[PDB]
């Protein structure tokens, strides 16, 4: 009866779920794999982050947060495996930035692909990857590997990886670079095309409290002792008939070499 | 010489009694069994949950937070050993929310007790369960398990369990029906009848700072640009010679129904 | 030259049996702190360790030449590759005498009947949905698969699936879960699988060294050195050409390890001083 | 039927001890991650892994037939059930080799004398008041207990207590906590208890069938098969009946494995090539 | 060519030392040994605490984060060793508050030294110690242990210890007594002589942030319904042409003793 | 008296290796749960658990008799005692036969050659400076040190150091962090020695009955009793005086384990029922 949200079960992306949910307003202890909310008719299902979009493609829960990467993965292999692929995107949120990108050994050479015309690739997102070459008209070998991708090449494994990467970090820890960027994901809020009965009117609110908490949790409440200090975005008494984000020493210093005098900044709790 | 406090040494209630504390404004580093502070005169001591109230009862300890479940448990079990039984309740903490209840293998058939008159009952809190049942006129047989008490059921190892549930997740998660409350348990502040010479005073200053923090960690500071709205409790400008709660989404959305504008909550670290 | 490359999980039971293994085959190694590639000083190989979901693919793409896998993942994705018209092949070497486990479909303990009859509404909860599929094509009945990599069982309390096909070794884990095994659908122990491709010639070598030494470390746990104070052949019997000399009592090699039950039996047959010696390791 | 239930530690070493000895008595399970109740697949057995504490009552209570307890929390809840006025009957079956501890009175290492004369004041801190209790009683010495379940050396450093009686295997543990053992009030061993109640007739064959394996599995441990180059029966003595045929060098059955000690002593008497090989398995 | 900053790779340091980075407004993801700031041209350097002098000695790195009982035991080492020495300290930061003492067998006796001029001391700063040992002409050795060194009188590994203690409750808790307090350490941010070309540009921008984001995190918004509670040092309307600490009960209710009403603290993000 | 106290690794394969083999010993201990000091209640012996770096100096200091160590750690605090102008003097009694491991000088995989010539500019990290010092110090080669305690093979690729000696095993974690094997500059395994001082009486009794008990253990863990369906020497120098009585075919007890290559060599000479059963402990 009630509406069902899948989440991831481990990863930062279940703290950013669990904690974006608490500032909507949805009382729930936390999580150990189906959660029943005390505040309101809601259930959290806690799974692999593999599972989640192909449940909702099943329609066996009605709403999901996932990464487009894992989201893309699964609607590709099923499409392959002629499985049901459909669903409805909602919102994409600001939290689960990363990209797949081809990566080669350092010292080793190409300037883009046929050069990857013969190379065996190493990747957990096999699909994305054959996606892209095939659009490419490139001809290559996948080797499946589900964790340490990175070490292939050092092994002997495969020629070149597609890892997911947020930063050069771990490309440069495995003394690896980054060649081309196959797929730019961000983690978004999908809804389940025959899953769903005025439960919309819940989605509906859940939908329009997202954007307020993110506006609290960006925006805070500035007080300073012409017109283009005013024009700085900062609001001690701003126009009747509160800043975005305003968050850098800089736009501080900025705002010192303009003559501001007692800069303090409170942070919002919450606003409309 | 010095005022000793009994806390959990593991748990959530640890944290929580280390937190207040701290917010009561008494100076410890995070505890590694006896801690002593730096601000005050006050040793916290770190032990078995099991082990509070006869340690408060025996005065070996002036003052101790535990849930009334192991407050009345140990209680009984003296009272039965004739042992030393008595004590001086203080204050009873938000913190510490959950019920010993008699629960049932689901598609178990039953309405009430003497349905229980023959069974076996599994549970942590025996003497608890024995209180209840002996006043109910209905027998029984304690199975005494102190981990995994839901389990038993499915082993076989009894027919029912008491078990310790602050919501129904656990017992869904074992395949159960909770059939009765037979305990409501708070986490309460004791003292020790005969442990204690002017640490009154001090327990006096501790049990004001107390409420004073329970006060600002409920209450929140609003600015918002009729007197219904005025009456919904919201304090920008109020009556000279803040919200004790109004954190929800619903009352700021009621608010924005009646035409609130620059509704901004912020929070209030301490206050009197 | 190229060197002996074996893939082996990176954790659970199965790394350590074919780990210990590997040791008594005599191939010097250390795990020495987890790491992907691993080098044996003793011999020219290399061990790598993978989740076990990769191995059956590697071996088929020929990124390594051996690999130790249940074979209920090594069906799994054999299908999988199929359906997406992938590389299949691989040459199987032997099936070990570990790695027990059985693909089972389980239902609501108060739930009954049928069995393998109907099904052709409910959905059904697994992490090897073409093993499924094949059985229940087999079986002409219609079915909807609810993808789960872990926590299958839960699924029914859920309201996920109305069934599940689980991997269990005992059933207690079903039994935890409050429900009951329906049908065997997959028989699963580890197996040593091959590369498709050309064995070059001393890496073959290699490969035979390695299977005749395993064979011969599986008889040596089998097989244990007996005497006992017993002339009656039909306990000879109970101990099966085992020779020795010596009311008399000879020291007979027996094939497979004695079970305490054969043990007493003997005993009861008067045998008297049941000596049982550990043989580390030997060559029929 | 009813299956034969063995209540065990879930954490510990005698879990480890009693798991062990259970795979040597021929009794096929794996733990395969932790969960309450086990299924031997071998034999129609479930073992259940819980605290210690739980184990005298359950078997008490008749919940199940069959437990492994250090006969500390044996006697412990034992009485407290007697204190209760609760069912306190039990059938003890075998003492084990293994769980060596004493439940000591010590004291702060400066502080000293009397040693079980006096302290009718002191307060003693324990996580079992009712064997203290006993011993004292019988002492006719006035106690005031101090109730701690974990941490039992810290209590007077705290002055929470004046003494305690900890758990020792060793000392070290009070060394550690600057405190000196005063008085041994009770030792302690893991035993195998059995159910009060009517005992079937199958069960009891397959507990006896049990019983006798854990024995000959006892054997083994201790005996050991002997060759040496040695006709002097002093030095048989020092091997205690053995036989065999062979200046002269024979293979005996040694009762109990011989020590370093008596290895030596041997080589004192001129023996030479003394070779001792472990025995998996006998049946005397 | 970027800012290289050492730190510790585990224990409290290396979160004080990264949240307060943050706070300088340094932008980097969570570190696993080099990291590079998207925000800035700095890269932080995760490494063992003893090696960080020595690297900055050496110029491998500009900048590193050290306690100074860290910094001068290296530093001794290397004269002894007739090894490079020379460093720039540049702030001392608030947080790294231990003493290395010398602690004895409580009911052992002494007043003072050459009651130590024969016993074996057990140190992990065993040049430190020396430093001290030598300059009060008391003779000595040295038993080096990296742990447990308050086990070591117990063990009769030596007579005595130095050991790194903020407050008694290791010593209490291994039955030892502080007798001398050899050393007093503070964590300082130290800069490497010879290791630097306008990164100083950046060098004085950190410093100056520091300091920023120190009154900010002391610093707390009064609000509150004579002058000598206006001397108080609260700040609800100050003199035109806010207090650094006032973070105690005492005050508020001292401030309460002086007829203070609606005593409102809040929390200042960050200040100029 | 004064007991006789062994330092042995807290945390490692060597405190494992260490605490077995002292099990072996016939010394009767037991970890049970992390403490600095250990009590043998089977002999009067204290084991004390520190870092490896603790135990050259707690030994050149004199704070305990016995220690077992890396040679590695051993010369590396005996040269930096010896220019900090610090007692270094020990008595060395057995190297053991295990803690293989080398001190080698590794490079950028790209980088190469000279390999020991020139490197007068470039700096080194290590944990072991001074054992570089003397490698370098003896090829005349002029250094800078990076000193690194923990993540040394990170130093380039982070443009710590030019280089690094980083204590390798295998040599996969230079190859796992894209480093080439440039020179092995000191070959370490574990070694067990002794205080300076004077060694009392009955504790130096006591080491040799120790020392002798480790060498017999050593012997029946390389030694194996043989029996082989076999007249022809050969084969016997094959398996190095070996007697026994029996074409024809007797059990011999060799020195060495024999390996699968040697065994196979034998059934390559038409060796039949190759039996290797294992010798718990022995004394020649």
């Amino acid at each position: 009866q009630r509406l069902r949200i899948a989440i991831q079960k481990k990863g930062r992306l279940s703290q950013e779920c669990q904690e974006l949910l608490k500032k909507c307003g949805v009382k729930f202890n936390i999580m150990r794999l189906v959660v029943h909310s005390l505040n309101m008719p809601i259930d959290l299902l806690l799974v692999r982050d593999d599972d989640i979009p192909g449940l909702i493609m099943d329609g066996v829960v009605d709403l999901g947060f996932v990464g487009e990467n894992v989201l893309e993965e699964t609607r590709l292999d099923r499409l392959a495996l002629n499985q049901r692929n459909e669903f409805t995107t909602l919102r994409r949120m600001d939290f689960g930035g990363c990209r797949l990108s081809i990566a080669i050994e350092k010292d080793a050479e190409y300037r883009g692909p046929q050069d990857l015309n013969g190379k065996r690739i190493a990747t957990t997102y096999p699909q994305l990857l054959k996606a892209y070459m095939d659009r490419q008209g490139v001809d290559f070998s996948t080797c499946m590997l589900t964790g340490s991708v990175e070490v292939a090449p050092r092994a002997g494994l495969a020629d070149a990886i597609a890892d997911l990467v947020s930063t050069g970090a771990t490309l440069e820890a495995n003394g690896l670079k980054e060649v081309e960027v196959i797929f730019e994901s961000k983690a978004t809020l999908i809804q389940r095309p025959g899953a769903f009965a005025d439960k919309a009117a819940l989605i509906d609110k859940l939908l329009t409290r997202m954007h307020g908490v993110q506006q609290a949790k960006e925006s805070k409440y500035i007080m300073l002792h012409l017109a283009q200090i005013k024009t700085l975005l900062p609001g001690a008494e701003d126009p009747v008939l509160v800043s975005s984000e305003n968050l850098f020493w800089e736009t501080m210093e900025q705002l010192k070499a303009l003559g501001a005098s007692s800069i303090l900044v409170l942070p919002i709790e919450k606003m409309m």
